[PDB]
């Protein structure tokens, strides 16, 4: 009632207004105006844009003047459409960051698969728009102008059934529609992402032959002198030992498949970890039988690792099960030429420019690619670990990328969900209006919000505030 805390709530309710409708309009025209935005997930951006600066302009204004003033000045039509148009414009927007974080998820999760096209995620949206709309519509139906003595007053005449059952359906109904559901499936879907990202995920700061010493061919001769060997074509493989995973089982059959040919003598073996004791006296007891293989079962440093990785011609990934493949990206970061199995993250990983693929638990497919990998050390190797290094620098700069955006979307959401809880918490609680003063402007701000998300944590919708401004 003092006249400071009205002019002090005018000025916040007003600066929500203005902020949100300038930024929102900025985003809608930097993502239309201009022709690389012309994503789907950016489509998807501008219907949340569209809904967040509709809401604020055609609510925000009348919340604050009704609220405070308690009389209804806009009619029966507006009355219905001020009762009716918030919860199709939450519904359009939430449900359009669902269908950002399911385009995410299907492009992280299943590449292959294809995503829906522009146009198609013009129906999927006015789809959402008909979801949102006939989910307001029974508020915006029950809606009325009650003219009396001293003022008009505007309110929603629910069913008069006695235990008010129809009126707490429909709010618990919109509750889970527009929040509880979406923030669950949302976070499903980025929770996904984040984790595979996340351990997807090399620091090329330190997996980089920038610290080796030398040429390549001086490191090779010194390491392999240091194990007692003389030079050759030189192999690694590291990982656990263990059967039906990291396939050091396939590697091993491998090597006596090998052993045999004349060829062998030509070949060099660093394997390397611990795991099952059968496999490393396995491993040990090729080591004791042919002078050109070598085990290391202690836990070695990464600084050495990085020096193995940076002297051997080729590593050995036999793994049955890869979901990530982070050892090939640390072994082509080095320059060696891996040769792996075509399973999860390397067959994403590898091409057949930049390493050697074989089907996994084929032993025999193994020697085989090990025999072409002698092959090829006889002409010149450098343009192969050029394109490994190429290939391997290029991947991370990807999942970088992925992890900024996600993380972009994930504060999105995050704001979603803190400035709608008071709120959502407040009108279920029947089932204080200084409490609904701040917990309606909270609600109302988070309008505002999306556009500078977008240009803080963005350097695309950065450079586009910057061109408008
Ligand atoms: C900003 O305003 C809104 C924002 C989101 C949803 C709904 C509204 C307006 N609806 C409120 C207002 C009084 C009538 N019902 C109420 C209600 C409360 C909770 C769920 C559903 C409805």
């Amino acid at each position: 009632q003092p006249a400071w805390q009205i002019v002090l709530w005018a000025a916040a309710y007003t600066v929500i207004v203005v902020t949100s409708v300038v930024g929102n309009v900025v985003v809608m025209w930097i993502i239309l105006a201009h022709k690389r935005m012309r994503t789907v997930t950016n489509y998807f951006l501008v219907n949340a844009a569209f809904a967040e600066a509709s809401m604020a302009a055609f609510n925000t204004v009348v919340n604050f003047t009704y609220a405070v003033h308690n009389e209804w000045y806009y009619g029966l039509f507006y009355c219905k459409f001020h009762n009716f148009f918030p919860i199709a414009a939450i519904f359009a927007s939430i449900y359009s960051m669902t269908a950002v974080a399911f385009d995410r998820y299907m492009a992280i999760i299943h590449p292959l698969q294809p995503r829906l096209s522009l146009t198609a995620t013009k129906v999927v949206i006015c789809v959402i728009w008909v979801l949102a709309l006939l989910l307001a519509f029974p508020q915006g139906y029950y809606s009325t102008t009650e003219t009396m003595p001293s003022r008009v007053v505007c309110k929603i005449e629910w069913p008069e059934h006695p235990n008010k059952i129809y009126e707490k359906v429909y709010h618990i109904c919109v509750t889970v529609l527009i929040y509880f559901l979406p923030l669950l499936v949302i976070g499903y879907l980025y929770t996904v992402v984040g984790i595979t990202l996340r351990a997807s995920g090399i620091d090329c700061s330190f997996w980089n032959e920038s610290y080796l010493t030398g040429s390549r061919d001086e490191r090779k001769k010194s390491l392999l002198s240091k194990f007692g060997m003389d030079e050759g074509v030189t192999f690694m493989f590291i990982g656990r030992f263990d059967r039906g995973q990291k396939g050091v089982d396939v590697l091993l059959k491998a090597i006596e498949i090998l052993s045999s040919k004349k060829e062998f003598q030509e070949m060099r073996f660093i394997i390397i970890g611990k795991g099952d004791p059968e496999l490393e006296g396995w491993a040990r007891s090729l080591e004791e039988k042919h002078g050109n293989v070598k085990v290391i079962t202690e836990m070695l440093s990464r600084e050495f690792v990085r020096e193995l990785y940076g002297s051997v011609d080729f590593v050995i990934i036999p793994s049955y099960f890869e979901p990530f493949g982070l050892v090939a990206l640390e072994a082509m970061c080095l320059g060696a030429i891996p040769i792996a199995s075509a399973v999860g993250g390397l067959r994403d990983i590898i091409t057949n420019e930049t390493g050697i693929l074989v089907k996994a638990g084929d032993p025999g497919e193994l020697a085989n690619a090990i025999l072409k990998a002698l092959e090829l050390s006889r002409s010149d190797l450098s343009k192969f670990r050029e394109n490994c290094k190429k290939r391997a620098m290029s991947f991370s700069e990807q999942v970088s990328a992925a992890r900024k955006v996600v993380k972009m979307m994930i504060v999105v959401v995050c704001t979603f969900a803190i400035c709608w809880l008071p709120f959502h918490i407040f009108f279920l609680l029947p089932y204080i209006q200084q409490v609904y003063l701040a917990i309606m402007w909270l609600a109302m701000s988070s309008t505002m919000y999306n556009p500078i998300i977008y240009c803080c944590l963005n350097d695309r919708f950065r450079l586009g505030f910057k061109h408008a401004f």
